[PDB]
This record gives C-alpha cells, structure tokens and sequence, in this order.
C-alpha cells in the first residue's frame, strides 16, 4: 500500500485521516510519495541527564530531563515545519552532537554502523524527508536524509 513504515491514522482533534510512520515517527496530512546500500543524513541531537555521555560542546554538564529534551525536539520540529527555521541552521546552533559544526552532517553510511534506531529511521526516509523524534542512547534526534 504505502511505503515502508507508513500507516493511516485518525486525527483526534479534526477527525481527518493522516499518515504516520512508526519507524521514523514522521506524521503528516498528505499521503506519502512513492532500499539503497547507503544513505547520507544530517541530525540534530538533544541530550539529557541519562544520555550515554551527558556533556556536549554546548554544556559541560547536561542536566535537562528526557521529557525536557523531547519538548525541545518537538519545538524544533514545529519551527522547521512552520518555515520559521531550517533544519541545518537549528542543528548548527543547538545540536548537542559535535557534528553541529558541520550543520549536523554525519556523512554516508550503511546498515550496521549507527545506533539501530537512528539507522532504521534513516533508511526509511526518502531524500528530502525529515524524521520525528528518534530515541537512542545518545539522546533524542531529528534526522534529515540528504542523499
Ligand atoms: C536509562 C534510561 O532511563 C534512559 C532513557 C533514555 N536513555 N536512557
Ligand atoms: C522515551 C523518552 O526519552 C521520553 C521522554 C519523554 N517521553 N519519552
Ligand atoms: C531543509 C529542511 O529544513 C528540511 C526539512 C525537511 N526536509 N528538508
Ligand atoms: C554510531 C553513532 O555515532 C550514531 C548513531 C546515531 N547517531 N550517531
């Protein structure tokens, strides 16, 4: 029917169908468009107190809770989707991963190299698509597939 991971869902507030991807946590009103050995992705990471390494170039000690990190991620998604900001601009300014200095680019990778949730979300994205929140041992990510 739909591309991998995508399902129809019902909007509580509106009563209209929407589309949800349980691999990427993407959601959208529009029916999705239309696997490679490698993908290239950029990401924005928000760390929290339980991150594998709760420290970053932004903050020597990261003290926010997981719930606070998810709210930050949700806010960044809203700003990107509204057109207020672009993905890589927010990654350069606010990502807790050292890749922030390269607009969040992680380069190209195959299956079997990244943390599995990150990998699975990345390979279910099409070029130009963004994930919803992706949870790993590093923290909470949003992912942009660039190639
Ligand atoms: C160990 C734990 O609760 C957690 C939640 C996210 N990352 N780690
Ligand atoms: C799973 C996780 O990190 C989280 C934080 C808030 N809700 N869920
Ligand atoms: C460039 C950018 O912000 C974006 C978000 C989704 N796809 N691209
Ligand atoms: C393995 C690695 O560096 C990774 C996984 C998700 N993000 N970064």
């Amino acid at each position: 029917k739909l591309p991998p991971g995508w399902e129809k869902a019902m909007s509580r507030s509106s009563g209209r169908v929407y589309y949800f991807n349980h691999i990427t946590n993407a959601s959208q009103w529009e029916r999705p468009s239309g696997e490679p050995a490698r993908v290239r992705c950029s990401h924005l990471l928000v760390k929290h107190s339980q991150s594998r390494r709760p420290s970053s170039w932004r903050q020597e000690k990261i003290t926010r809770t997981k719930e606070e990190a998810l709210e930050l991620i949700n806010g960044y998604i809203q700003k990107i989707k509204s057109g207020e900001e672009d993905f890589e601009s927010l990654a350069s300014q606010f990502s807790d991963c050292s890749s922030a200095k390269a607009r969040g680019d992680l380069g190209a990778f195959s299956r079997g190299q990244m943390q599995k949730p990150f990998e699975d979300a990345s390979f279910a994205l099409r070029t130009g698509e963004m994930s919803g929140p992706v949870f790993t041992d590093s923290g909470i990510h949003i992912i942009l597939r660039t190639e």
